[PDB]
């Protein structure tokens, strides 16, 4: 899978609450995470769905 499926949940220095998915490498499925509004990473996603398909889709 893409590089980037391996890398932690990044919040970012901003300040919202929004809820966004990213995949968890050791448990093999996507978790919420809370970003904070800006300099979102790659690994993370609005849906499960578009988590799944990017990671964990096979």
């Amino acid at each position: 899978r893409p590089d980037f499926c391996l890398e932690p949940p990044y919040t970012g220095p901003c300040k919202a609450r929004i809820i966004r998915y990213f995949y968890n490498a050791k448990a093999g499925l996507c978790q919420t995470f809370v970003y904070g509004g800006c300099r979102a990473k790659r690994n993370n996603a609005k849906s499960a769905e578009d988590c799944m398909r990017t990671c964990g889709g096979a």
